[PDB]
């Protein structure tokens, strides 16, 4: 009721990398795509996911935070994060990693993934039977010269 919109995919930085955690303990998705990695599947990545935030708008509840790191530019961010393939959505809250999605998934599968981790939502297949694990978030060396 409060709000109903929500600020779409966004370009996240390693400068604005510890507040979006730390600073921002609301639920958000880091979404590390690589330029030189997968060049096609990086967009068929960001293109789920967006809708996969505005089909949770239609439920009736504040969508997370949407954010992407380059992992070709921020490399000091992916080196903390130890990912190996990409893109990858790593969905984390309160600053903490929950669950890493690792493949292409469709904007419904991967809105009841996060939800899930969020608002306690429906779990579907393809992630009831996958690997999760939750970790703090790694704080990564910021300098601001």
């Amino acid at each position: 009721h409060m709000d109903n919109y929500i600020r779409p995919i966004k370009d996240l930085t390693t400068a604005e990398w510890e507040e979006a955690v730390f600073k921002d303990i609301s639920p958000l998705m880091v979404l590390v795509h690589n330029r030189y990695k997968r060049p096609k599947e990086n967009e068929k990545f960001r293109e789920e996911l967006e809708k996969a935030i505005q089909v949770i708008w239609n439920c009736g509840l504040p969508s997370p935070r949407c954010v992407a790191v380059d992992a070709v530019v921020e490399t000091d961010l992916v080196s903390a994060l130890k990912v190996s393939v990409f893109p990858e959505i790593i969905f984390t809250k309160a600053g903490k990693i929950l669950y890493r999605e690792k493949g292409i998934r469709t904007a419904d599968e991967l809105s009841k993934i996060m939800a899930f981790f969020y608002y306690g939502a429906a779990k579907p297949p393809c992630l009831n039977g996958v690997v999760n694990s939750q970790e703090q978030i790694p704080l990564v060396d910021v300098s601001v010269n």
